[PDB]
């Protein structure tokens, strides 16, 4: 899996660990290994949400399977807690869109996943 | 709908008010309310067009619907028509890729659409 | 083609050619000419891979066709030579997501491909 956080809050705001966090909360949501899990945060960025410049988050989960309609509705609240608590990132200012990967689809060590 | 715009261009090119018109437009192309609009605009990158470093750029619009034959097609023609204006980057070197979010692949507000 | 590379080197340590050599061998491996190519460097990036800190790279390669099962193995090496000789990246601590583009949804020059 990979998780993706583009924001518009100052690099100060993120939290020591954030990323460890992150990959220990999504190994456990998706019940892959934390060895397969990619975190990325990129914070200062020039965004709007709404058409207000009011801390905000664009993201996105990318993973081979485990993808769905119960399982999104989950990561969303498990994530969106996590960007209001570590990031003080209102829920209804995120979007996180889901990729459900074929294994096809994602390339890693000089091959891919299929 | 979220449009991301990455470009080379450097920030100080971004004139004022560049995400509010963005913003608008978008709102108004779509169809969707200002509110549900989220806009991220990217300068100052490392980036090529045809092994070229002159103004360029890469973009992204998903939305759940309201993509399609016709309406990408005027969606780039708007786009590209504010990024030449606005950043004075040349139609020809700008990519612009759609997607058409399913409802439940899309997180907002500690749940999902749908 | 269009191809983004987002790593946690250090801007300093990507070599000044890299974007065009990306250009040129992805060029040969899609059999597109090189002005189709766009390529994108994001270095400095706050991220971790595997719960690990150590140089790594989240990747993306769209193309409209020339994207499968066999290509995208090919494509896999290809790219994670350039990454662990240029970046310094080992192939282990690379994804690289392939996304195969309809012409409908690739806006270019005013128009779609479509
Ligand atoms: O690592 C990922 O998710 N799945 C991991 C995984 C777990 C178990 C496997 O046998 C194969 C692959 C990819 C990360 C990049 C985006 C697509 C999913
Ligand atoms: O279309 C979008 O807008 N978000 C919400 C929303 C509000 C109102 C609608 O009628 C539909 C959708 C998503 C934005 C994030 C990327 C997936 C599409």
């Amino acid at each position: 899996p990979m998780f993706i956080v583009n924001t518009n809050v100052p690099r100060a705001s993120v939290p020591d660990g954030f990323l460890s966090e992150l990959t220990q909360q999504l190994a456990q949501a998706t019940g892959k290994p934390p060895q397969y899990i990619a975190v990325h945060v990129v914070p200062d960025q020039l965004m709007a949400f709404g058409g207000s410049s009011e801390p905000c988050a664009l993201c996105s989960l990318h993973s081979i399977g485990k993808i769905g309609g119960a399982q999104n509705r989950s990561y969303s609240k498990l994530l969106c807690g996590l960007l209001a608590e570590r990031l003080r990132i209102s829920p209804d200012r995120v979007y996180i869109n889901y990729y459900d990967m074929n294994a096809a689809n994602v390339g890693w060590n000089n091959s891919t996943f299929a």
